[PDB]
């Protein structure tokens, strides 16, 4: 396949411009009915997992004849302030759906409901049965990549071959996840992209489905993105700093993470502060 544009220069918004943009983002969240978030490799860099096309990204370092650096294992990695902010946003009903390109499995481990999440490129902790399609969320990473047999069998008897959910460059996106991600993105009046370069299709094109129906588009990234020209608001800064300032404006606290936990279905929305005039 193609690695795309790697190691592009990073842009940083000054403290004055950044503060005004987070308030503009807060206004867009309060006024929107269907908010869909789009996450990429950048929202995991603050946890010790490198991105792909950033200054020290996997494909950027490969081009330089160097190896990417991991400051953690996927099992010892803890969800960032951004992952936990997204958990709270969903809990208070301010987040309708979450579309992710990340294989790190941090969204599931943070306690985010799996029925409001589309894992387009898979999850390295999730293995699927080839016969009944039943998914298994493991506490450790699945040893195989490229939808290959792991060795373990189904327990629902079915006894079907369990395969990884990691897609190779040539593999097609999962039908259920892509259909739900496309439906949510199309029907959203606000799509916010966090830590994604938006260079890989159809994943990168999903936030544009919002823009096609008069819906608003917000892009939060350090480097420039493929669809920068069609964003209503472009925030250049660290996703953790942007989300921390956002939660403060919304009057929401970032919840504590008490270790890896799996939530299959979303609960009814928890009480949230009243909306400003
Ligand atoms: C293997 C596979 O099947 N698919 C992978 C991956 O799933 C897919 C998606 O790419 P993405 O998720 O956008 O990573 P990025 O291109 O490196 O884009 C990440 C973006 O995050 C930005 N970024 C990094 N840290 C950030 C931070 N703390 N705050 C804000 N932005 C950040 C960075 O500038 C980069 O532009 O590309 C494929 O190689
Ligand atoms: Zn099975």
């Amino acid at each position: 396949a193609d690695k795309g544009k790697c190691g592009l220069p990073e842009i940083f918004d000054p403290p004055e411009e950044l503060e005004r943009k987070v308030w503009e983002l807060a206004r867009l969240v309060w006024q929107s009915s269907s908010v869909v978030f789009h996450t990429g490799a950048g929202i995991s860099t603050a946890s010790g997992i490198p991105d792909f096309r950033g200054p020290h990204g996997v494909w950027t370092m490969e081009e330089r004849g160097l190896a990417p650096k991991f400051d953690t294992t996927f099992e010892s990695a803890r969800p960032t302030q951004t992952h936990m902010a997204l958990v709270q946003l969903e809990r208070v009903g301010l987040l309708r759906f979450l579309v992710s390109q990340n294989v790190d499995g941090l969204h599931v481990r943070s306690g985010f409901p799996r029925d409001k999440l589309a894992e387009l490129h898979g999850n390295m902790f999730v293995e699927e049965c080839a016969k009944c399609k039943t998914q298994y969320v493991r506490d450790t990473v699945v040893g195989t990549m490229g939808l290959k047999a792991t060795g373990r069998l189904c327990t629902v008897a079915c006894r079907g071959e369990l395969r990884d959910t990691i897609l190779d460059w040539e593999d097609s996106l999962p039908d259920r996840d892509l259909a739900l991600a496309d439906e949510a993105s199309r029907n959203a009046d606000l799509s916010i992209t966090l830590g994604t370069s938006l260079q890989i299709r159809p994943s990168g094109n999903l936030p544009l489905a919002t823009k096609r129906r008069g819906g608003r588009l917000v892009i939060v990234n350090l480097q420039p993105t493929k669809h920068d020209r069609h964003a209503d608001l472009r925030i250049h800064g660290y996703v953790d700093e942007v989300m921390t300032r956002l939660m403060e404006h919304l009057g929401l606290e970032i919840p504590a993470w008490d270790g890896p936990r799996v939530l299959e279905r979303a609960l009814p929305p928890l009480p949230r502060p009243p909306t400003p005039k």
